[PDB]
């Protein structure tokens, strides 16, 4: 029956409410109880506050008017206002004190996820204070999670006026009895209740959620901890830069602040960073998530040398050049992890900080050809399988669905052993035609990859593996150097290819290296343990890159 | 005969040279003359400095080694190093003290513009100091103006080693006698001279330019003041954001720092901001230069209401939302100028600062229908001509070349009077089939516009003019408000449509408004007086938006 949930901001999605700082100030300053609410509501329907809420005047025009009301209120109750009494002060303070009420937002998210149309309906103001950016930020973080945001000041109406509820109903394309409406102010429920909406008086969040959980029959409180926000591809800003004639790079871009460049592994996509993208934007960064050369919407020229580390690096430099960026933070996974270490090593003036998931920094052995180094280790046998142009392309392109559903699996879910892949004749010889979905990925998300690899297949991506000798010679040039810019290394307990112990000597080349470690996490780090990854990168960026 | 010019960075394109801070420090600290050069060059071909220049070690690894050399040099000349002697200090200081030598860069630019292949060839280091960003910035600003940058540390060779000159020759695809090579160090000329290159010992810049001007027979010194850097479209990062199902917005993006959103007028393009784009990036900003709805690579849906101010504004808000930006600086010209004022007025939490070229902020007259307001003023008669869908589309699309060559003209160049356009039957009735090129635009630049308007023509752009009544009703909602966020207004002496006196009352609605004024500048402000515009915006951004 119920199909939509409507939330207020002040006192429901963000706490503490500002009306509440009207109370605390009163106590704080031993003013007459209510004096500040009295001043705030003066003249009711025709007073300053209503005009403000209706968009007739801006916050900064309003401040002086509330001063006047406070001056008149204090005169009628025969009390003096304290030397230095500042409405601007009180409100600046109140406004930044208010935060997203995490449980409420999560309840809204849940309900959205089980089918509800959700909305913010709020009495608010046109904010033009010097410190307005605060609220702009909050409102951005909130609005993305809702189907609608309806603001008193944008529509010229306010609660409890019966018409805003009609506008509400109209925007929802629902009928009053399919709506739950939550508010902290009883007056604003009355018109919702009159049309026959379920209404929740929100005092403590938890009890409001109990009523909400009861009346929608969905579990909301005590639910498991949810995944970080994902990206909807077609809601992203997509960016494109030609770095030389036959080669353009695609990326997705979110947030402002220090530029942070995310480099995915083999055989993946910008989409591999879907869980990090909003978190780091949210954390105060300009995330640039790449399609690395050879993938998705980036160019994929056929030649093998187009993919040696050197060419790949100069190309990332040029990407900075044309975007007008003097440095970026480089963060990489797997193959992208190898690339960023090498970026630190040949272009440190352009790297603000460097960080890798799974991929250790290992130097070239000037004594031992890299092909040989690779045969010494059974788990790397698949890298040999990848040498012959055509062979791996054929097997991996033959069924895309199957490929990604076979590769993208948690530690406890595997279907392909990396064991003697050459001998077996393939990566999937001993694995299913129709593998089950990994707990880590939806059907939809598999298709996204599928559709990306339909543009260029696997020739480009596989090439990255086919300059073993060329990268070795180049790598040797850096053997005298050390990495001395900020550097994070994140090991995954259960990557059985890029194992933690492989990273163990890294401190010799990177004396000041920082570490994070993720337990119970296989190879596909970002999607396997998205929460822990975000926690580790944001902490390190805030401390080493800012 | 001469076809290429090669420049060094230290002491030729950037001054003061760092080797020179080795001298000044000596004097400054009353050390033995040369002691610091001695330490710097210790061991020659096999000493620390050569290894550094060759890319064998990074700057931070080198610092301690030069300390050692300085300690050993001071011991052999039997003198003590001053308590607190710091090579890191000296170099941090020296490195940020060095600036682009504007006249040299201009000479290089000129020579490039008359056909030369130009290059930076320099002995430099892999810089990994905490303050490396300085040099990264300098190198970005310089490298864009050259065909090549060849760095000792990237190629493993150094001047005066004869092979770097062979690599040079090879990269130029020129022969030694078509090359002028300028350096401040005589030793590094000797191998250039040996192969038979013209060489210039650069002591004072001016005399070096005289030799350079003499030997290439091009004027370099005393030349007129050049235009700001333009954009090459295909060297830009192009960005694309879907703001709702049938509507995506294109933009071009350059630089980092506060986001600054440029909004072009009618009938123009992001390309209209080609002179501002590098300057503001250079000035420390993230320039986002739009194709406004209806233009170039942005969507151009046919319906008229798709272009009322309201829809246009909510759409720019959404553009911020999806790019993850809480505010941007809004800067507008002409129609884009109208839009930004309205953005300040309905969404000030999202506008960090507002600024318009030519377009005053004028309120709606609640007493007088806007059509009527428009007939009261003869110069606005063309806005009436634009009302009838089809009429203006036909005339403007009939010959694109002709259109833009007729519209884009300096104050002293005009061909169309705006006078009684309706009566005449068109905008071009009394103007040429083949107009001459305006001094403001190259043939190439006209074509760029031409090709842009081939995607959608003029239906979209013209619509902006076709919601007079709708924008009026909406505008009236803001009549109680004032603009109190930072605000710049820039009048063009010789815009005979958007005349300076039209802006004269703006202080009533915008008490703290700031002004700039450009003399001898017609309607096409950005391209007519690009230098003065950049000077005015950068000064105001630095002071009001940062
Ligand atoms: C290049 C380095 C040595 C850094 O790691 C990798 O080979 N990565 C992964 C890529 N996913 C994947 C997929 C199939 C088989 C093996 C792998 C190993
Ligand atoms: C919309 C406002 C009132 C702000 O200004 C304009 O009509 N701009 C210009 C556009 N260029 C142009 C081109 C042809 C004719 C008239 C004009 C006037
Ligand atoms: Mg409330
Ligand atoms: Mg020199």
């Amino acid at each position: 029956t119920l199909r939509a949930a409507v939330f207020d901001l002040d006192g429901v999605l963000a706490l503490p409410a500002v009306f509440g700082v009207l109370g605390r100030t009163e106590e704080a300053l031993a003013l007459p109880r209510g004096l500040l609410n009295d001043a705030f509501q003066k003249g009711g329907p025709e007073g300053a506050t209503t005009r403000l809420m209706k968009g007739e005047i801006t916050l900064s025009q309003w401040i002086p008017l509330m001063e006047e009301n406070c001056r008149k209120c204090s005169e009628t109750a025969k009390v003096c206002l304290p030397k230095n009494f500042s409405i601007k002060e009180i409100f600046d303070k109140a406004i930044s004190a208010r935060k997203i009420n995490r449980p409420m937002l999560q309840a809204a998210l849940m309900l959205r996820k089980k089918g509800f149309t959700t909305a913010i309906l709020t009495n608010t103001w046109l904010d033009d204070r010097a410190e307005r950016d605060g609220l702009a930020q909050l409102m951005c973080e909130l609005k993305m999670h809702f189907d609608f945001l309806i603001e008193s000041c944008q529509v010229g109406m306010v609660k409890p006026e019966p018409q805003i509820y009609k506008f509400l109903l109209d925007t929802l394309k629902a009928s009053p009895s399919e709506v739950v409406f939550l508010d902290d102010i009883g007056a604003n429920l009355k018109p919702a209740r009159d049309l026959g909406m379920v209404t929740i008086l929100v005092q403590d969040t938890d009890t409001a959620l109990k009523e909400l959980e009861k009346v929608t029959g969905i579990q909301l409180l005590n639910t498991p901890a949810p995944l970080p926000t994902s990206c909807n591809p077609s809601d992203m800003s997509h960016g494109y830069v030609t770095v030389k004639p036959r080669v353009r790079l695609h990326f997705v871009e979110l947030g402002s602040g220090p530029a942070v460049c995310l480099c995915h592994g083999f055989p993946e996509s910008w989409y591999s960073w879907r869980y990090q993208i909003p978190a780091l934007a949210q954390a105060g960064y300009r995330v640039l998530a790449m399609d690395m050369k050879g993938y998705g919407e980036s160019s994929a020229p056929p030649e093998i040398e187009e993919y040696c580390m050197e060419v790949l690096c100069k190309e990332m430099v040029t990407f900075l050049d044309k975007l007008g960026l003097s440095q970026a933070v480089f963060i990489g996974h797997d193959w992208g992890g190898m690339l960023v270490w090498y970026m630190a090593l040949f272009y440190p003036e352009r790297v603000r900080a460097v960080a890798s998931l799974n991929t250790p920094f290992i130097p070239a052995n000037p004594n031992m050809s890299p092909l040989e180094s690779i045969k010494a280790n059974p788990v790397f046998d698949y890298q040999l399988y990848f040498q012959e142009p055509g062979v791996a392309e054929a097997e991996l392109e033959q069924n895309l669905s199957r490929t990604f559903k076979s590769l993208f699996r948690a530690s406890d879910e595997s279907v392909l052993s990396m064991h003697k892949v050459c001998e077996a004749g393939g990566l999937f010889v001993n694995s299913p035609e129709e593998p089950s979905l990994s707990r880590m990925v939806t059907e939809e998300e598999i298709q996204f990859y599928v559709q990306q690899f339909k543009k260029s297949g696997f020739r480009g991506p596989l090439n990255w593996y086919r300059n073993m000798e060329r990268n070795w010679k180049w790598a040797c040039k850096s053997l005298g150097r050390k990495i001395l810019i900020p550097a994070l290394m994140v090991t995954a307990e259960k990557d059985f290819v890029l194992v933690p112990q492989m990273s163990q000597h890294m401190e010799d080349w990177i004396p000041h290296l920082k570490r994070g470690h993720i337990e119970d996490c296989g190879h596909w780090t970002q999607m396997d343990k998205p929460t822990e990854v975000n926690q580790i990168l944001i902490k390190w960026l805030d401390s080493d890159a800012r």
